[PDB]
DNA sequence: TTCAAAAGAAGCGGAGCTTC
């Protein structure tokens, strides 16, 4: 009662009852939202949210005075004041549209004259802002105070939000397109991940509105007025940013991009501000009046980010204890401007960064389409990179006068997967440009003498930086390349650097030397590299030189390693010891090293050996079918294709083949993650498109510097050495596309047999709209589907073992099972309490359901063990937001567009989730949690998941702590995990109570493809829980092995670079022992083991 | 079925079916 007469006394003339069984008119505002017990914002009880806040940012004083803080932010001065003049007038404009547009939905289907005769148009989902209109004579007018505080929510979104927008992928893409992933055309994922999606912009505008108003939201009111009116808000917000034009609408009609797809989305793109605007060296001045605790903000000194208790974007995941001492440890890291480097980006200035970095200035006609596309997504990071670090720079100036000096934190998170995110776009841990300019890495060294650790240290760095590749030699080696390549290629912008670190010029060709001297070496850390090399030269006391030049401690093959050493579960194999020592796991070889291992022992590490048994299953295929010329042309045709235009494939003269690791990297790591063949493919081919689109552009560009030039000549001139030479490589190409897009593989019956397409690619080739496309798309991904990609498959699970791959099915199976009944039993609770309230008059459809019932339905879930607990960590693979569960809109516009679909946080079918979660959490996710909290842990990183950032002064002690946290990881057993949760859910679940849909997504995992179709509930059931009893002996075998390890003396230095492995310091010796003797000796511990407990 | 965040628009009518 005392809430409802205080959220009253603050809103009196709203229209309607505050009573839910009142007759007439009732207010869902009053109903839905109570006063904060503490002041969450300072515009509750304003009656001019816009003139008030506007006047505190008239001047510091006054700003000082409204925070009731004593100093302000310094960044906070007469130029930025000024613009935020112009910007509160502004705000005055987007209410008055507001009213304007409320006025002429009120005076439509005179839905005004209806509302005050009583129609409830109030609970209309066009309708839920009349929850916060009063009476005005005739008509009614928005209540002043929630108008213009949600106007201030709507500046400060437009300000920011474009800089906190999610990262779009391709697979996001074709979700939201409908457009199977693998056929997207050329830069429609660069078009989407550029604008936001309507429920996107609206959700985020609508988070900040419910934010400013200050506001708690009422656990009993139903949710179709605590998240409907907030976002009828937002809608009309939105709506009246596109009228404003700080916002561009676009709807996108797939059905050019695809004639079948009846799709038609929005696209919103916030009109940018002027990369000088003042505004954007203090772009938060209103967050930071309006909100008692800001969330957008820097955080500058000793100002530090507060911890996370949840789980990004899973509330109902708490951070755990170690998790949240992990964040802490991180948030506490100071990183610091790097002076030089800033003066360089400057010096250089955007347009040559681009044109360094980027794809440089476009000649929309030198350019094949699709590559343009390509061009120009990658100028518009290394941009918005740009821009982002100077407006950071503008705002770090303005707290001291030297700016590398000025302390500067960050806020973390833990995501789904357990990993540690650095909050925002483009910050060190994201985006490499930031990277280079802000660091946390610093170090003093004595570098007057070249035989110095220090110099040791220095040289590593480099060498790195330069993309010399320091974990495969010994340090030793490593400097005798540096200094080639120091005396080298890199001289000339070596020497242009000493230049700039003299009187801070650089010449009018500085593209072009660093360009010329880094070739393919090219990088923000290269650049790094060069600027610390030519400073140090240039270094008066080189005895005490100081740089945050780093050396990243980088994990080999990491989550493939990991998962072999979480999920293999069972006796040793000599393959196994072999294929494990490539990612840095050593038996029998006290301190040995990675750098050691690579150069003395085996050159070929884990990509290279899954390309290398490629080569045999590729040799076996072709076998197969000797005899069968067509299929021999076939495959022939796509490595020539491939051979054409990917590095990482050459045909030699006489037909050898030869695959670099290259090829095997991506494929490798998602394979083990779930991925299907299918989506490797079309990558592959991607791949392939990406590099002829682009050949396309040397021909136009070749041909016009010179119209004589013969095709060939324009297409294969770089690539060949005649003429005619050049001829043949144009009579292969021509002849593969038209091979590969005529003609497809089909698997009929185990055997593989050609089918025409009837679609081959057919006409002269215009280089600039030169396009494959559908059809074409397709049969390129069939062809390199049953050539290479299956071939490929079976050289990966040879490679990582057949052990893991049974065990990564099971734990798929498992948690998908328990995903599909988590979802449906959610889903039919909320129909069996939607079906009670058609029983209460008080309720509407569309109303939905309260927190409180939301609440009661997630916990009635418990038994059936929804979350992965290992002590430290906390998975929740089927967490989500989806508009599935409430399948209504939850709000419009007022011109009835803008339909924001319901979304409902809820368990959702997992698919293959479950496999890189657990593999992510329990591998690297694990390691960087150990590595922050561990006893000794090191000080002053950045971590980025599989890798750590070390200064130069710590690189040996930080490396060893790394590997012995790979080591902590590796007693983790996340199959044990997920059986114990699995286990619960077994003896909790009906499998009767499921939909037949619900049970049908049960049979497809549990089932073989044959006992499905007609099935019993208790077929489903005792296959279910015969996944269990699976999981239950992998578990077993899991915990065996790594007791069993931890007896042997093994030295680890899976985060390799520096040479400082970690010792377990078992006390059985193996050394000296082949890994035919030494599996041996471990399944002897292992039985042995066995025996302990099976008595 | 790789993971790390979801996600059509809009007339009529007042929800939800319909057509593009
Ligand atoms: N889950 C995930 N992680 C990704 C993906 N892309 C990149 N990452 C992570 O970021 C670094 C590279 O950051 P950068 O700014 O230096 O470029 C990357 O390191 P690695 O390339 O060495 O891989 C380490 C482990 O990350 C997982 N992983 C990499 N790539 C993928 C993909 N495509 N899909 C799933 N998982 C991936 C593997 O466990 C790998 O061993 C990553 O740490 C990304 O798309 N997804
Ligand atoms: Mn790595």
């Amino acid at each position: 009662e005392e809430l409802k007469e205080g959220i009253d006394a603050v809103y009196p003339s709203l229209v309607g009852t505050a009573d839910s069984k009142a007759e007439g008119i009732k207010n869902y505002f009053k109903l839905s939202f109570t006063l904060p017990e503490e002041q969450k914002s300072r515009t509750v009880g304003s009656e001019a949210p816009l003139k008030d806040v506007a006047q505190a940012l008239s001047s510091r004083a006054r700003y000082e005075l409204f925070t009731e803080k004593e100093t302000a932010n310094p960044a906070f001065n007469g130029e930025v004041i000024k613009r935020y003049k112009e910007l509160m007038e502004h705000g005055e404009g987007i209410a008055d549209i507001l009213r304007s547009r409320l006025a002429k939905f009120l005076n439509t289907k005179d839905v005004g004259k209806r509302f005050a005769q009583g129609t409830e148009a109030n609970r209309w989902v066009g309708g839920k802002l009349l929850n916060i209109v009063e009476q005005d004579g005739d008509t009614f007018k928005y209540n002043e105070q929630l108008l213009q505080t949600a106007v201030l929510a709507g500046l400060q979104w437009r300000l920011t939000a474009t800089s906190n927008t999610a990262i779009k992928d391709a697979k996001d893409v074709a979700a939201i397109t409908g457009i199977d992933q693998a056929l997207l055309p050329e830069g429609l994922v660069e078009q989407f991940d550029t604008g936001m999606t309507l429920t996107e912009a609206v959700s985020s505008l609508a988070q900040k509105i419910e934010s400013y108003w200050g506001l708690s939201r009422n656990p009993n009111a139903p949710l179709g007025y605590t998240k409907g009116i907030p976002t009828a808000m937002a809608a009309e917000i939105l709506a009246a940013f596109v009228e404003s034009t700080d916002v561009v609408e676009n709807i996108v009609d797939m059905s050019e991009i695809d004639p079948d797809n009846k799709k038609t989305i929005g696209l919103y793109t916030i009109t940018e501000l002027d990369s000088f605007d003042p505004i954007n060296s203090f772009p938060t001045a209103i967050e930071e009046a309006v909100l008692v605790n800001p969330t957008e903000k820097m955080f500058f000194g000793d100002d530090i980010p507060p911890v996370a208790n949840t789980q990004l974007r899973n509330p109902a995941v708490r951070n755990t204890p170690e998790q949240k001492a992990a964040l802490k440890a991180e948030q506490a890291t100071e990183f610091y401007v790097h002076t030089p480097m800033v003066q360089f980006y400057e010096t250089l200035g955007k347009d040559r960064i681009l044109e360094l970095m980027g794809a440089g200035t476009l000649n929309k006609e030198l350019l094949n389409d699709n590559h343009a596309k390509s061009l120009e997504g990658k100028n518009r990071s290394v941009e918005d990179s740009y821009n982002q670090l100077f407006s950071v720079i503008e705002q770090v100036r303005a707290q001291s006068e030297d700016i590398s000096t000025v302390p500067i934190h960050y806020a973390y998170n833990m995501t789904r997967v357990g990993r540690m995110q650095m909050l925002g776009k483009y910050n060190p841990q994201s985006a490499k440009l930031v990277r280079e300019a802000i660091l946390p890495t610093k170090a003093t060294l004595d570098l007057s003498n070249q035989n110095n650790e220090d110099f040791s240290a220095f040289q590593l760095g480099l060498a790195q930086a330069l993309d010399i590749k320091v974990h495969t030699m010994t340090r030793e080696v490593m400097s005798d390349e540096l200094t080639k390549l120091l005396e080298g290629n890199l001289k000339p912008a070596i020497d242009m650097m000493v230049e700039f670190n003299t009187t801070g010029s650089l010449p009018e060709n500085a593209v072009d030397v660093l360009n010329t001297a880094l070739g393919d070496r090219k990088s923000f850390v290269a650049l790094m590299a060069l600027m610390e090399y030519s400073r140090y030269l240039v270094a008066e006391d080189k005895s005490a030189f100081v740089t945050p030049l780093y050396v990243e401690a980088d994990g080999v093959t990491n989550g493939p390693i990991n998962a072999m050493m979480l999920m293999t579960g069972g006796l040793f194999t000599p393959d196994w010891i072999r294929n494990i020592a490539k990612g840095g796991l050593f038996i029998g070889s006290p301190n040995k090293t990675m750098n050691e291992h690579r150069s003395t022992a085996d050159n070929n590490d884990l990509y290279q050996a899954s390309t290398n048994a490629l080569m045999e299953s590729l040799g076996k295929l072709r076998s197969n079918y000797a005899s069968n010329m067509p299929i021999q042309s076939q495959i022939d045709s796509l490595l020539s294709l491939m051979d054409l235009f990917l590095p990482d494939i050459n045909l030699g003269e006489n037909g050898a083949l030869e695959l670099k690791r290259g090829i095997a990297k991506n494929p490798l790591t998602i394979t083990i993650y779930g991925s299907g063949a299918r989506g490797i493919a079309g990558k592959l081919v991607s791949s392939v498109t990406d590099a002829i689109y682009e050949r396309m552009s040397d021909v136009l560009k070749a041909r016009a510097k010179d119209p004589n030039i013969s095709a060939a000549m324009a297409m294969f001139g770089k690539q060949a050495a005649s003429e005619a030479h050049a001829e043949e490589l144009l009579a292969r190409f021509l002849k593969d596309m038209e091979t590969l897009t005529s003609t497809v593989p089909v698997k009929r019956k185990g055997v593989l047999e050609l089918q025409s397409t009837g679609t081959g690619a057919k006409g002269k080739i215009n280089p600039k709209t030169y396009t494959i496309k559908g059809e074409q798309l397709k049969a390129l991904q069939e062809n390199m589907l049953h050539f290479f990609v299956e071939p490929l498959r079976n050289g990966i699970t040879q490679t990582v073992g057949e052990s893991l791959v049974y065990s990564t099915e099971q734990l798929q199976k498992a948690t998908q099972i328990q995903s599909v009944v988590l979802e449906d039993m959610f889903k039919q609770r909320v129909q069996e309490k939607l079906a009670e309230k058609a029983k209460d008059p008080t309720w509407k459809k569309g109303d939905f359901l309260t927190q409180k019932e939301l609440n009661d339905i997630q916990a009635s879930l418990n038994n059936l063990a929804p979350m992965i607990e290992t002590g430290s960590q906390t998975f929740y693979i089927a967490g989500s937001e989806n508009a599935e569960v409430a399948n209504q809109v939850l709000a419009t516009n007022l011109d009835d567009r803008m339909r924001v679909p319901m979304s409902i946080y809820a368990p959702a079918q997992a698919g293959v989730a479950g496999i890189p979660f657990m593999t992510i959490g329990t591998g690297d996710g694990m390691m960087m949690q150990t590595l922050s909290t561990m006893k000794g842990a090191p000080k002053n990183t950045l971590k980025i998941f599989d890798g750590m950032n070390i200064g130069l002064n710590d690189i040996t002690d930080a490396s060893r702590k790394a590997n012995e946290a790979v080591y902590t990881s590796w007693q983790g057993n996340p199959i044990k995990n997920v059986y114990e949760s699995y286990a619960k859910f077994m003896k909790n679940v009906d499998f009767s109570k499921l939909s037949p849909e619900a049970l049908e997504a049960i049979g497809k995992s549990a089932l073989e493809y044959d006992q499905r179709e007609n099935a019993t509930v208790d077929d489903i059931a005792n296959a279910a829980s015969l996944i269990e009893r699976n999981l239950r002996n992998i578990a077993l075998g899991v915990d065996i092995r790594h007791k069993v390890l931890d007896k042997v003396n093994l030295s680890i230095d899976q985060m390799a670079a520096v040479g400082a492995p970690y010792q377990n310091n078992g006390k059985i010796d193996l050394s000296n022992m082949t890994p035919e003797q030494q599996a041996d000796e471990l399944n002897k511990l292992f039985r042995e083991e066995l025996e302990a407990r099976k008595q």
